[PDB]
């Protein structure tokens, strides 16, 4: 869906760290 | 479901890095 | 069932955690 | 059964994280 | 049988946590 | 045979941990 | 044999947590 | 997507390490 | 053999949980 | 991509350990 | 052959539990 | 062989180890 | 690529290393 | 190729132990 | 090929102790 | 090859001791 | 070889604690 | 081997420590 | 061996430390 | 054996420990 | 055994906490 | 067995630590 | 068992820590 | 069970820690 | 449950902190 | 929850760190 | 959340520090 | 987000230190 | 980014001996 | 980058410390 | 790099100590 | 290199202290 | 090589300290 | 080597109690 | 070797305390 | 050995102490 | 061995001291 | 062993704190 | 055993100082 | 035990300070 | 216990100071 | 508890600055 | 709590203190 | 909160640093 | 925030001197 | 900051000492 | 920076010390 | 930098010990 | 460097005790 | 070096006490 | 080295005293 | 060496106090 996006921005690490790892 | 959407906005690290990990 | 929703209002961390493991 | 829903009020974090993990 | 529910309120946490695993 | 129910009541952790791994 | 339940109470804990893995 | 690129310069450092990972 | 049940009094905790392995 | 070349040059360690990792 | 019973008593933990292994 | 039997008495752990997995 | 002979010459440690961990 | 060689003669430790980890 | 035999000489610790780790 | 044997006489301790790991 | 036993007689510590590792 | 037994009597305490270890 | 009863009356402590360890 | 029982009234602290660890 | 009971009132503390480890 | 109980009134601080631990 | 409880009001710290360690 | 409640208002601070460890 | 909240508001500073590792 | 946001403002040290520990 | 923000002007060191682990 | 370039002057030294490990 | 060249010109030690460690 | 070169010769100590820790 | 040998006559002690850490 | 042995007579003790930890 | 000779006989004492903590 | 007996006979303390930690 | 009797009679103090540490 | 009995009756106090240690 | 018990009746304090470390 | 009670009436202070500590 | 409450009325102060830290 | 109350009323400093420590 | 609270009361400095380190 | 209130006025100084030291 | 509010008005110097510790 | 700023100007030095300590 | 600033026109040493460790 | 050149004229003696402890 | 420099010829001693600490 | 050896024909004490100290 | 041995001849007493500190 | 020879005849006490503290 | 036993003559007091403290 | 009984007929005080500090 959109929310990755949402997860995108996220003002955490690890949050888009692991949204990288899964892109 | 939409109960993942509301685990998008958990104001927790953990849950959503495996939110982001399920996407 | 619903108690999938009941443990995505838990308080715990870990809890949350698997939850969005199994969303 | 029914025992699954005493497991999910469970007072416990690694309870429920098990009970999250088999809904 | 039904010494799983005795095993449902034992007072240990490993206890309970193997018991979720198999309900 | 019964001797599981014995070791129900076991006082220790493992062995009602693995206990209820076969119920 | 009946030796399995000199092995179910045997003073050690991890004698009786493979006893209680075959029973 | 486009959106790795926008984790291409985040300014993290783990953020930047999981891309590589995954380019 | 009967020497399963030698190996049953064998001081030893490694012992004893292999034979509970085996009966 | 191109982004790899992108991060050959990113002034981290880690980012770019993980690109020798890579290549 | 009877070796094996030499290995029964070998004083080493290993050893009697590779036995206890294969009896 | 006898070889065998003079790793029966050969004086190291993983030799004898060995030894009584292949009796 | 050429791009390892880049990393070839950056003048970091752990760089250099993961560069001669895949050559 | 060549660059190992002259991942030999680099002045650092860790390089030239991770090259001999790869000769 | 000989560049082993110019890390075996070579007068670190960590590089010719990771040398004979692969001789 | 003999290079193990320059090894053996190595006035470095890490150095015999990974060689002794390797004999 | 026989180099074991030119390090058994090694003055050091360690390499003679590598040695009975390996014996 | 008889090298064991050289050092069963070696005066030194991580020596016969790592040959009780492996006997 | 006979040489674990030797090194049963080591006066040493990790040396005994290290037997119990392997009886 | 029974050269664990001798290790038993061993006046030693941490003999005795790592027999109780093997009983 | 029944030497474990002689490890239930052996006065030294580790003792007897590696007991209640092993029961 | 009962001697847990033993070890349940036992005066020490540690050694019903381990207990707790072990139930 | 019962004596989790009276190592609930056990007056010690580290016993009731264990004890909520393990519930 | 209801015994953590009781270790909910026990006047230590690291038994209310690890009861907050695991709720 | 709703002793985390209670958790919440105890005036302790450790007892807060582990509140906040698990939220 | 919201409990977190009443952890952000306690006026502890520790308390808010381990809150920016958990976002 | 935006918390993060709120915990990006907190007057405490500790805390964004930690606001800096996690950005 | 661009909130580490208002850690990056914030004037507090841990919390810089804290952003070039983190950049 | 750039803003870790800024942190290269930062008055702080410390700043700069973790802007070292990450370059 | 060249960054690295500026703090070759940045004034302080701990700097070119942690520099020739990553050259 | 040769920046190494710039650290190498740099005129402070703990410089080159980190130096001949690295060589 | 070579310049481990300028590093050998650096007038300094903890140069080739450093240095004789790592010849 | 033949340089920790030269640091044998170094007028140091920490240099020898260190040249025997390696031999 | 022989030039641990040569710091056998160092007039220094320190240097051989690092020879007798080495032998 | 026979050189830590020689480091037996050493008449200095921390010499033969190091000898006692490693017998 | 029977070099520790000649430590035990050193006249030296930290002789004796590190004995004691060790047995 | 029985040295402790000489050891036991040592005039010295840090000596019994030690001995009641290790029993 | 009983040699711990003749260290629990020996005069000594220190004796008899680390008596204490061991019980 | 009973030897700490013989502790407990030891007219020494570090003595029963040391007994209320192990109860 | 109850030892512990006894430990509470006795006059000295250290040892109800211990006592608190332990409660 | 209630203990604590006569340790609250308690006339001494140190007593309720540890017990305000203890609550 | 509210004993820590009753421990904010008390009237000494080292009890209350332990008491800001936990709240 | 409040609490902390009271101890910022106490007219103590060392509480005071260790309230800014906290805040 | 804002409490720091009434430790700004509290009249204190000991207090004030201890704010600068901490902000 | 820009209390620091206040902290550095404060008319006493102590306070700009942690106000210079904290810049 | 430029706060710490403000603190560089700053006409005290240990200002410009921690000044020059970090620069 | 350069504002070392001018901390070189600060006229004070324990400036120019603390610089020389820094260099 | 060179700035060392203006202080190094500074004309103080302590500037030039320290100096000394860091060569 | 060579500043060494103009410290070396330095007429002060402190600064070649410091010299003779580092050599 | 030789400098420490002529630091062997400065004809001061402190610098030959430092001397002779490192050799 | 010698350089010791010109030290062993030195007319002065603390010079050899120092050296009776290295011998 | 034997030094140091030259340094027992040292008609100095201070010395030979050293000297039995060394033995």
């Amino acid at each position: 869906p959109e929310a990755l996006e949402r997860l995108a921005a996220d003002p955490d690490r690890e949050v888009r760290a692991a949204v990288a790892r899964r892109l």
